[PDB]
């Protein structure tokens, strides 16, 4: 009854990257049980951003992961109260991003609130010079620990020169109430930028995410 086959969301992000402050507002929609979703993001303060969109793209929706019947869908089951998540991304050149997120259901729509901080990106590296061109498909290795659901992934940002620029990502996902946890499993993720204006103050992205066993 609570999570319909088709669901919209609204997202607000406040962030700082290498001391550059910004805000983003977005609107998304998708099919939670099919693991598909699309979002349109607008930079509302601090635009245009002087860094790679690709470090922000993974911060804009874990209710939209397709799960087999036998793996508890902890994050869908958390609604209507919802869940929080805390992420650390460690980039190979010493850049660090921390993210905190609150997910709730209000008036039939998911409501996302994101706070992000990025530091220690080299001024001449691929993030601050915008030399990335999207993310490779990734796998998030999920496991229960300390009464929460944790995830680890390796993100590979595509380089204008054909190589990759990598990050180690660790996320802890906590339902607001006690919700049945799964065992360990894998989530395959593919995030695509569909469109953007020339300065990436308007961006459309899509993600397909599906859970499976180890």
């Amino acid at each position: 009854t609570i999570i319909k086959e088709f669901m919209r969301f609204k997202v607000h992000m406040e962030g700082s990257v290498n001391g550059h402050e910004f805000e983003i507002e977005g609107e998304g929609e998708g099919r939670p049980y099919e693991g598909t979703q699309t979002a349109k993001l607008k930079v509302t303060k601090g635009g245009p951003l002087p860094f790679a969109w690709d470090i922000l793209s993974p911060q804009f929706s874990k209710a939209y992961v397709k799960h087999p019947a036998d793996i508890p869908d902890y994050l869908k089951l958390s609604f209507p109260e919802g869940f929080n998540w805390e992420r650390v991304m460690n980039f190979e050149d010493g850049g660090v991003v921390t993210v905190t997120q609150d997910s709730s259901l209000q008036d039939g729509e998911f409501i996302y609130k994101v706070k992000l901080r990025g530091t220690n990106f080299p001024s001449d590296g691929p993030v601050m010079q915008c030399r990335t061109m999207g993310l490779e498909a990734s796998t998030e290795r999920m496991y229960p620990e300390d009464g929460a659901l944790k995830g680890e992934s390796k993100e590979r940002l595509k380089l204008k020169d054909g190589g990759h620029y990598d990050a180690e990502v660790k996320t802890t996902y906590k339902a607001k109430k006690p919700v049945q946890l799964p065992g360990a499993y894998n989530v395959d993720i593919k995030l695509d930028i569909l469109s953007h204006n020339e300065d990436y103050t308007i961006v459309e992205q899509y993600e397909r995410s599906e859970g499976r066993h180890s």
